């Protein structure tokens, strides 16, 4: 491996559309090459898994992941978080559940035997929060008392739901208010359910093999972000420093998915 190489390999999660995703993040791939005095290659993987999995055997260099995702990856392989952006004055965000207007599901109680929409299995936001959100409120348990079907992006659970492939959905609160805006979906075909509580941002992520010199670097540059031509495609006020054990809380609740740590 090389611990200062002239080429960062940068991972985006893949939460939407890759093309959404490669605009959204061009103004902070020109930051970082200013800033840092290194070549950006921004990469999106096909799925969850197979990002987590590229971590791993030393094939990508910083990774923004995912709550969940960024645990699962904490877990296999030496990575470091670093960063998180503060959006709408806070460094959380919600899940939110959504339903077709056509499908009879009116409240919670009413996707007994009913078909909900996930995103990835490696999902917060569009898996374990809205899972357990059902559970709690509704003593509902997923493939037992209601179909489940994983769809891949946020984007995809917002459409199929729309659409009528499924009566109800999880996904995030951002992902969602948006959806309209660009013409993935219909917004009068589909009405909010409820909204879960708030978790901690996405964290921006290193493998840890890095020189010292470098993270420290990335870490410092990251952090000193206050160009609001960068800041304005996130709908984002800054990027604060994170530790690991803010995502303590996301280990917890994935026992629900049988995960240990």
């Amino acid at each position: 491996a090389d611990a200062d190489p002239d080429v960062l390999k940068v991972a985006l999660l893949p939460d939407e559309n890759a093309s959404e995703l490669i605009k959204r993040n061009q103004p902070l791939k020109d930051y970082l090459e200013e800033h840092l005095d290194k070549k950006v290659q921004l990469i999106v993987t096909t799925d969850y898994s197979s990002m987590i999995e590229a971590m791993r055997f030393g094939r990508i260099d910083l990774a923004y992941f995912g709550p969940l995702s960024y645990v699962m990856a904490k877990s296999k392989s030496d990575i470091e978080p670093f960063a998180a952006m503060v959006i709408d004055g806070k460094p959380t965000y919600r899940s939110v559940i959504i339903a077709n207007v056509a499908s009879g599901v009116n409240e919670y109680a009413d996707l007994k035997g009913k078909r909900m929409a996930y995103g990835d299995r490696a999902s917060t936001s569009s898996h374990l929060i809205p899972k357990t959100v059902l559970l709690e409120t509704a003593d509902l348990t997923g493939g037992q008392d209601y179909e489940q079907h994983f769809v891949g992006t946020h984007d995809a659970v917002a459409v199929n739901v729309a659409n009528g492939n499924a009566d109800a959905g999880g996904l995030s609160e951002v992902i969602f208010n948006h959806a309209a805006e660009r013409g993935l979906i219909d917004p009068s075909k589909v009405k909010v359910l409820g909204y879960s509580g708030e978790y901690p941002q996405y964290p921006w992520a290193m493998r840890s093999n890095l020189s010292p010199e470098l993270k420290t670097k990335v870490r410092d540059v990251f952090v000193g972000i206050d160009d609001p031509e960068v800041l304005r495609n996130f709908k984002a006020e800054a990027f604060a420093p994170i530790t690991d054990a803010d995502y303590d809380v996301i280990r917890n609740m994935g026992s629900l998915l049988g995960l240990d740590f």
